């Protein structure tokens, strides 16, 4: 299906990004989220899909209003497509 050339081009393009997924409990009032953030959840518990490079300074800034945290690297960091799209 995909050629070796197409695969390494894909890896070259994709590897720049480091999507992660963060589970949080806490208070989310008075927070502005970076552009890479896609925030799901309820008033006092979130799941955030975001870029690692944005997560780091965000946590340093706002981490005092979070009470529990779990961080996962998104599986797309190690995915190659089976076909093009
Ligand atoms: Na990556």
């Amino acid at each position: 299906a995909l050629t070796a050339e197409e695969i390494i081009q894909y890896i070259s393009d994709a590897k720049k990004f480091t999507p992660i997924k963060v589970y949080l409990n806490g208070n989310f009032e008075g927070i502005t989220y970076p552009e890479s953030f896609k925030v799901f959840g309820s008033e006092q518990s979130k799941v955030i899909f975001c870029e690692a490079d944005d997560w780091k300074p965000f946590y340093e800034a706002y981490g005092s209003q979070f009470e529990d945290i779990e961080i996962e690297m998104d599986r797309r960091n190690s995915a190659i497509p089976l076909k093009d799209l």
